[PDB]
Formats: structure tokens, C-alpha cells, sequence
């Protein structure tokens, strides 16, 4: 748990191949355009990142919750089984999701990893109620 990132980069040749890492610029790591850019996502704000087809329900919690800034203890339940999250969270039964990747060994090993490419926790914050405070 002793989230490594040494680990959990290594480990992201899970993601890679959905997912992009990318910065306003260039690419770390190098992955499919089916998912989107990890890179941020830790600070972030559930389906922010634009030009993207986010599937209906991340969009609608969104919603819901306009505050959601991806923590990354949300990255870490995320992943691991991510309808039963997106989902709950909506209450609408029949999640949908457009990821179906279930990481269920290494959680905050990878957290870890993502929570330092967006390097913006900004020390700390801009709000609180939690699940968000991003
Ligand atoms: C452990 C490796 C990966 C991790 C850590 C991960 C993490 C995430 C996170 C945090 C989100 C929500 C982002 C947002 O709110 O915008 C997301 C969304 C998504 N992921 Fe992944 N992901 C992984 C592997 C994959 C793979 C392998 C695929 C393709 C086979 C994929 C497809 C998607 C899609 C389509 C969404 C959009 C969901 C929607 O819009 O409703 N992911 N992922």
C-alpha cells in the first residue's frame, strides 16, 4: 500500500494500451486514444477532459456531484471495479461504464503513480466535502 509508482508505472502497461498519458504537450508513458489522457486526472474533476466520448454515467455524476475531483483513494476504488462505483454513485442501476478493466492487486501502488503526474494538489486545495476537495 506503501503506494510505489516505481510499481505502479510499471504496472500502467495494464492502462496503456485505452489509455494516453500526455501533457498539454508531450507524452509520458505513450497509449490507445481509446481512453482518456491519465496524465492530471489526480486534482482533476470526473470527465473533465474535453473532446472525448465519456460514457453516459461518469457524465451524468458529474452532474450530480459537480464536485468530484478524482482524489485518487476514488482512483483507487475507481479501477479497481469501476461500475460498482460509477453506479452507487448515480443510484441508477445499470451503470455502463466504457472501461471494463477490473485491477484488483495493486490499487495505491498505482494511485500513487497518477496522483504525481498531476502535480496539482497545490500543496493541498479548494474545497473539501469529501470524496472531492479539488
Ligand atoms: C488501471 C489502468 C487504468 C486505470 C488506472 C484507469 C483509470 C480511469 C479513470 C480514473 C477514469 C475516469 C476519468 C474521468 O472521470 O474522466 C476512467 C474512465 C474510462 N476508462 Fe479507464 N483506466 C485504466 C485502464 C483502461 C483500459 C485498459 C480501457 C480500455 C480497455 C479503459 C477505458 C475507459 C473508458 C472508456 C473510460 C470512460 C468511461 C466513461 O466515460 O463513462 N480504461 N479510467
Amino acid at each position: 500500500n506503501e503506494g510505489d509508482a516505481a510499481k505502479g508505472e510499471k504496472e500502467f502497461n495494464k492502462c496503456k494500451a485505452c489509455h494516453m498519458i500526455q501533457a498539454p504537450d508531450g507524452t509520458d508513458i505513450k497509449g490507445g486514444k481509446t481512453g482518456p489522457n491519465l496524465y492530471g486526472v489526480v486534482g482533476r474533476k470526473i470527465a473533465s477532459e474535453e473532446g472525448f466520448k465519456y460514457g453516459e454515467g461518469i457524465l451524468e455524476v458529474a452532474e450530480k456531484n459537480p464536485d468530484l475531483t478524482w482524489t485518487e483513494a476514488n482512483l483507487i476504488e475507481y479501477v479497481t471495479d469501476p461500475k460498482p462505483l460509477v453506479k452507487k454513485m448515480t443510484d441508477d442501476k445499470g451503470a455502463k461504464t466504457k472501461m471494463t478493466f477490473k485491477m484488483g492487486k495493486n490499487q495505491a501502488d498505482v494511485v500513487a503513480f497518477l496522483a504525481q503526474d498531476d502535480p496539482d494538489a497545490x500543496x493541498x486545495x479548494x474545497x473539501x466535502x469529501x470524496x472531492x476537495x479539488x
